[PDB]
């Protein structure tokens, strides 16, 4: 049958087991989807360096703040120098805009990187 039944086991895993010892499921899974899509989208060394670092961290379970953080803080210099291949521009709306929200999703005195406060 040729319809969904290659449709099973997906790459991007999704479970509520000890990453931390709980989490956001559907949220997890619509981000990390859209950035294993955004992989597969033809990205430049520097685009591919953020989210290869962003694979390592997620999987090392060093924290959503602290990627969230990361993509802002790696994307949003390289916006203002406009060479962002701008191709996952929604990615960039999506963790200011869909449920995490401007600063990330808790808000909080980061220090230090305040360029754009």
């Amino acid at each position: 049958m040729s319809g969904s039944h290659h449709h099973h086991h997906h790459s991007s895993g999704i479970e509520g087991r000890g990453r931390m010892k709980k989490k956001q499921i559907e949220f997890e899974n619509e981000l990390r989807s859209m950035l294993a899509t955004a992989l597969e989208k033809d990205i430049s060394q520097e685009e591919r360096n953020a989210l290869n670092i962003a694979e390592k961290a997620l999987d090392n379970s060093e924290y959503l703040p602290k990627i969230i953080l990361n993509l802002r803080k790696a994307l949003t210099p390289l916006a203002i120098n406009r060479t962002l291949n701008h191709d996952l521009s929604e990615l960039y709306k999506f963790i200011t805009s869909s449920k995490a929200s401007n600063k990330n999703l808790g808000g909080g005195l980061i220090m230090s990187w305040g360029r754009l406060f």
